[PDB]
């Protein structure tokens, strides 16, 4: 019912921080002409999808502030994605994104087809969505935006899935200032990068089971390259994460899952938790770090908001249970 | 109609081996519930699973001596096992396990569910089922359980198959004495390891077709690693079985499935058949041998019971048009 | 309507080049038996396949001169396969073809179950098909069969595709002479080997997909190895392709798709198109070429047939719109 993380933090007109259309006007949308009609149209909704939407041509509808798009009865969006851009206050739960997936581009680098993407944009929250291979992102995190937490959310089968910050070349200042994103209890299944790749900004990655086996039936990357990506100068958290690879054979050949990786052209930093914050990992490479100063989490998430960790052993069967569309009532 | 091999072998209260329940009382099953109350029924039945049997919450029940469990209309027990623990004389047929894999617990080591879990038991033939990704292992064989057959069963997208002898710690007389199984006829189909992997006691591993392509869909192991191993000074003869691995590519890198295996900490024995009695191998790794004297089978299963060895080039075709549930009358 | 590259050069008695069954017989077929009653007829027939034509036993079917042989309603033969022996001017367009997989073989070596198998046999157009995992080839082109065109089909899942010449043994003045087949906008998917493989003749590929996924659910080659081969001074060239392999992860492990090969006993010749007819290589490794004369296509299709190349970046998208069965009008 509330974020956890970065999307809850208050602003002077977000008091409680992101509540989406909270005390709108409640609306059920059954076409994708209706859907687009809410999320553009200015002021406090509801919106409320019932059943699959399906898009064609297929293509993305944009959303302005101070929404909640909410699905029921297994509430589906299909060949379509939400461009969140210029805007504040969104609150995304409970749908099934597919249908982004284009063959003729298994590397996803033609249609810029994005599931979720939030552009100069800030408190928002996504959470229980399930996405399923789409195009090229999953939820991409671009233009400054900030204040965002994903949270169980189920992503499958995709292959660039969470790019935040897209540019090397963006404010090293701004930047350093904006995208403080929260990603915790997602269920990662047979995903191949970026969970998240941050350039720039904070992020907190925190009891989500990365389960990572082959993306099959398509060509491109049929295998989990790397999880966590700190890049640009990048201030990331990784804690009481639960990471599966792909199995005894291939990392006895020297082939595996990267659970987290430190990349340039300027460094960013990472951590991870260690004890009873500590991460587990399984067919794994060796977790890439770089503190910003030893023996200290590059990332204190408590200077910014409260959260619970659940210890890491138990983490696998509470993403499994309660992550992506279809669960919450 | 009757067991090859171990199974077989009459003992004073056996004289005709493993015959489970025949004169026993014929009742059908439709429900967890009955099937429960007749399995843990002291004296002679023959259970007849009639249709899908589906175990909410997930789990395993006991079977008694004297029974014959046996599948019609395309029998299904569904997230249930078998356990045959202290008893003797139980015939397995003609029924499809599915429903234990457990995606929290991707590599089989936190539930412990077992399809067939056979403790301290021995006279057990499992003949004509089909297992289907399960959690911890499809047909384990521990606490020096003995005299079994495991013929014309179907193993699918599973990881540790079948485990004889669970503990390098058991005591080395009664355990060499204990875990006397023949495995012949199934067809291992995408399956990783444990083909048997057997401690202390004596397998004969004859006319089964390995056809070792991913497991896909999952994390943990993608890749099968090996089929039989010998350890705790097992006499392992692999005789007139069909291996194919995974593929030329990976061949020629260097990565290809283990067709046989010695494992310690005191390490077993395993002999293969030549000539008429020779296995095939395909995109395999060289078979691992030692036998307990040069130019000896490390165990003559001619000692203890007749069969007859189908011509190796022979054995994918019968297995695949014999092996499995829903093909018996 | 007509087809482009050698399937049309004009013969004396075939002034159109190929054109089947125009001008005979029109007849629907529904079954195995109707279906060989008219392919096996003396005389001209258009062929119409009205559905699924299940063939039990699976087996392979004769088929005579002058035929079309069409399929509508989403016609689809099962189990069975065309041998086009000793004949010409056939036509074979928007059927799919599925159900020679055996599982008893999955390297496709006992069975010699093909598709469409041509043997001494020319003028033979093969479009708008779908081929979906069979036991041995797809399309095969055997004993000096010649003048074949295999475009916009669809081939999916499939290990042995095309071989263009059965034997190292056949003559080579005669041989050279033979096996002209020109191969174009093809969508090849997830397919192993041989796109084709020829010896002696001569190959022009042009404008086709490969999206080379892993072939999974089977054991023998999961992985893509090679995609055009030249044997035995093959004339072939390559220009136009779209190659997409199989990820990162492998590429950098050295594993990789080979887009084209060149093969002996004897070398064959094999040459890319360049600038305005380049390929386009995706995770694969350097494509083999040699050269019959350096700068000069191994092979100039213009001196035989007029055709228009595409743009190699416009491929995926044309093929994956336009190819396989159910497509056309
Ligand atoms: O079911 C178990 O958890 C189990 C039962 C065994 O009796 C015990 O020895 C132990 O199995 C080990 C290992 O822990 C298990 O992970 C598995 O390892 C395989 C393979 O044998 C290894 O060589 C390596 O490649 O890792 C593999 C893997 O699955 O990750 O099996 C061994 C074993 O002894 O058989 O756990
Ligand atoms: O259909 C056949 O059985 C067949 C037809 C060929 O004309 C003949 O040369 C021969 O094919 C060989 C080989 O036997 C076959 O297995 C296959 O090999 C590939 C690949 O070319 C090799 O480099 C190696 O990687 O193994 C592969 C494999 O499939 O296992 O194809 C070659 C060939 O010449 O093309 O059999
Ligand atoms: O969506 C994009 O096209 C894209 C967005 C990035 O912000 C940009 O840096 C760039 O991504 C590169 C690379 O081009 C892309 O292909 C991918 O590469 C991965 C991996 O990171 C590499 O180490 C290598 O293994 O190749 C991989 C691959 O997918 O082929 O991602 C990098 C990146 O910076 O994250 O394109």
């Amino acid at each position: 019912d509330k974020p956890v993380g970065f999307a809850s933090v208050p602003t002077a007109d977000l008091p409680e921080g992101t509540v989406g259309g909270l005390g709108g006007e409640i609306v059920f949308v059954r076409t994708a002409e209706e859907l687009e009609k809410y999320t553009t149209a200015e002021g406090k909704y509801v919106i409320v999808v019932d059943g699959t939407i399906v898009f064609e041509p297929k293509r993305e509808i944009k959303v302005l502030s101070d929404k909640t798009i909410v699905g029921i009865n297994d509430a589906k969006i299909v060949g379509g994605g939400l461009v969140i851009k210029d805007a504040q206050n969104v609150i995304i739960r409970n749908i099934h994104f597919e249908g982004f997936y284009m063959e003729d581009d298994p590397r996803g680098k033609k249609y810029d087809f994005d599931y979720i993407n939030v552009e100069n944009s800030h408190h928002i929250w996504i959470d229980h969505i399930t996405f399923v291979n789409g195009n090229d992102g999953a939820v991409d995190i671009k233009k400054y935006s900030n204040y965002i937490t994903v949270s169980w959310n189920k992503f499958v089968d995709h292959d660039k899935v969470s790019l935040v910050g897209s540019s090397d070349k963006e404010d090293p200042e701004q930047a350093g200032q904006a995208y403080k994103v929260t990603y915790h209890h997602n269920y990662f299944k047979n995903l191949i990068q970026r969970m998240p790749r941050i350039r720039f900004g904070m992020a907190h990655v925190f009891n989500n089971f990365y389960s990572m086996g082959l993306r099959t039936g398509v060509s491109g990357n049929v295998f989990p390259i790397y999880g966590v990506a700190s890049a640009m100068g990048a201030k990331v958290h990784v804690e009481g994460n639960y990471f599966m690879g792909y199995g005894a054979v291939m990392a006895e050949a020297g082939i595996a899952f990267l659970p987290t990786r430190i990349m340039g052209p300027v460094e960013g930093y990472l951590t991870l938790g260690e004890g009873d914050a500590k991460n587990e990992f399984y067919y794994c490479k060796e977790p890439e770090v770089r503190p910003v100063e030893e023996g200290k989490p590059a990332l204190d998430p408590r200077e910014y908001y409260d959260y619970t960790l659940d210890p890491v052993q138990d983490v696998p069967k509470i993403v499994v249970d309660g992550a992506g569309a279809g669960k919450l009532v």
